[PDB]
């Protein structure tokens, strides 16, 4: 189909998640993710999916795709695709979790959409990781700014052909 794209929220360390948290509280992190994948589709993993609160999924405004290898898997109010290929043929997705699913997506993205969370937290054994950029991606860093709660946090959106 069309443009890919990948959306995630890491310490400076590329920590995106440890303990099965996010771990920080930006809601101003949550109205960009909105702002960012409002009205195109997401692409997440089963477990992914499984980790979301049963009355928060799917998430609303989005048409929301879930790949398994289980046929029989039940995600209420979304799709199951089975291939990573079959998760990107609509016009534009944006693939927001986890490791296994950005692992396989990265190769098709030409956009990400990050935000750098000012915070120190060292990579420890466990954590959930950002997925590695390289040269051959271009874009914005944008200026740090305070959320209501004094953290602090800045933007990527970069792009490749
Ligand atoms: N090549 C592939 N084909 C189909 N489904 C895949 C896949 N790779 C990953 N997945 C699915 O995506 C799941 C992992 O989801 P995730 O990316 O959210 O997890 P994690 O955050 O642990 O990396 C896999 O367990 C698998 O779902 P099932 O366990 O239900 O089969």
């Amino acid at each position: 189909s069309h443009m890919v794209g990948l959306i995630w929220a890491q310490a400076t360390s590329g920590v995106i998640g440890r303990g099965g948290d996010i771990p920080w509280r930006l809601p101003e992190d949550q109205a960009h993710f909105r702002e960012i994948t409002m009205g195109h589709t997401i692409v997440m993993g089963r477990r992914t999916w499984d980790s979301l609160p049963a009355k928060v999924r799917p998430l609303p405004g989005r048409r929301n795709v879930v790949l398994s290898r289980q046929a029989d898997f039940m995600a209420s109010g979304a799709e199951v695709v089975g291939s990573l290929e079959e998760a990107l043929t609509s016009p534009e997705t944006w693939v927001i979790g986890g490791g296994q699913v950005y692992a396989l997506a990265l190769p098709y993205a030409t956009r990400c959409e990050v935000t750098e969370v000012d915070i120190g937290l060292p990579r420890e054994a466990g954590d959930a990781l950002a997925p590695v950029l390289d040269e051959t991606w271009r874009g914005e860093t944008g200026e740090w700014r305070f959320s209501r709660s004094g953290l602090r946090y800045r933007l990527y959106s970069y792009h490749r052909s």
